[PDB]
């Protein structure tokens, strides 16, 4: 009579009973379980990250942010289970609210009414307003990072690529490599941006809105440059004014080498869509990042007027800041920090 386990080792102690296997995404296994102290069901992710410094970094980054954020539309951490000492710590179990599906799975099977689209978009932007008010960027918004329950409450998860906004350090070269999901990448990422400003998240929300309207990705590039050619195929060739903002010579001259394309109007792509939804889509999917709509303006758009209420759309109490920088640290110091962050949940 000892440690529990389906398929392998999943020891989660006095509190959590009645496990059932759910899947294995990026790094570690997921299971449901019965929280005895609160008498609800919950999700538990086993993370085993100490053997690769990249997983350690995403794990700490995420733990710090989620512990400080407190918002209805952002996933919480209810509990963290690890060994009592640093030498015995090989795994970490993260306990979160159980959510029945996500938007990726939902869009594979269901078509959405206009009321569902409106309300889902509202909740995304309400969550995003809070994230942006703390000066944080998500950077990997996509349908599988939007979790849903059976009553249609929406929560944003997966802050593994999140960063503090830093517009003064956004510029980079043409064709610089990028880690986030290709189909939801803003055009400036392939041209001149590292993705350190708020406008990259708004682009991704734009993509998600199009996907909710039609059940398929709007810019399904097969590789790094094909992504850019999908975008230009719909939005058309950028104007002189927009081109003059791109100082980077290699990017500008690539863009000048392409044949002229006219904008495809949105109502040709989405003939059943509400007219106000297409007007918002258009302001989100703007080629120039500086003319792209901000989160507060999107919330105040007519499409969302039955929900918009700024007194019920909280902002963070203070801006978020990493004291010390996680990109320049070895896997042994990271382990020790994960240990320290997770101390408050120890009996």
């Amino acid at each position: 009579a000892a440690a529990a386990g389906p398929e392998q080792v999943f020891d989660v102690g006095p509190r959590y009973t009645n496990l059932s296997y759910i899947g294995e995404g990026a790094y570690g296994m997921v299971c449901s379980a019965y929280d005895n102290l609160n008498k609800v069901r919950v999700a538990i992710k086993k993370i085993s990250p100490f053997e690769h410094q990249t997983y350690c970094q995403r794990t700490l980054r995420e733990i710090k942010i989620l512990l400080r954020f407190r918002h209805e539309n952002i996933i919480g951490i209810n509990d963290i289970i690890r060994a009592p000492t640093i030498e015995q710590m090989k795994d970490v179990y993260i306990v979160q609210d159980l959510m029945e599906t996500d938007l990726y799975k939902l869009l594979k099977t269901q078509h959405l009414s206009n009321d569902h689209i409106c309300y889902f978009l509202y909740q995304i932007l309400r969550g995003l307003k809070y994230i942006h008010s703390a000066n944080v960027l998500h950077r990997d918004l996509k349908p599988s990072n939007l979790l849903l329950n059976t009553t249609c409450d929406l929560k944003i998860c997966d802050f593994g690529l999140a960063r503090v906004a830093d517009p003064d350090h956004d510029h980079t070269g043409f064709l610089t490599e990028y880690v986030a999901t290709r189909w939801y990448r803003a055009p400036e990422i392939m041209l001149n941006s590292k993705g350190y400003t708020k406008s990259i998240d708004i682009w991704s929300v734009g993509c998600i809105l199009a996907e909710m309207l039609s059940n398929r990705p709007i810019f399904p590039g097969k590789h790094y440059l094909d992504q850019l050619n999908h975008i230009l195929g719909i939005l058309g060739s950028p104007s002189q004014e927009d081109l003059n903002c791109i100082i980077n010579l290699k990017a500008r001259n690539y863009l000048l080498s392409l044949p002229h394309k006219n904008k495809v109007p949105w109502n040709r792509l989405f003939p059943n869509a509400d007219s106000k939804a297409l007007d918002l889509l258009d302001k989100m999917l703007t080629f120039n990042p500086h003319k792209r709509i901000e989160v507060e303006q999107a919330l105040a758009h007519p499409y969302l007027e039955q929900y918009y209420d700024p007194s019920d759309e909280p902002i963070a109490e203070a801006p978020f800041k990493f004291d010390m920088e996680l990109d320049d640290l070895p896997k042994e110091k990271l382990k020790e920090l994960i240990f320290e962050e997770t101390a408050r949940f120890q009996p």
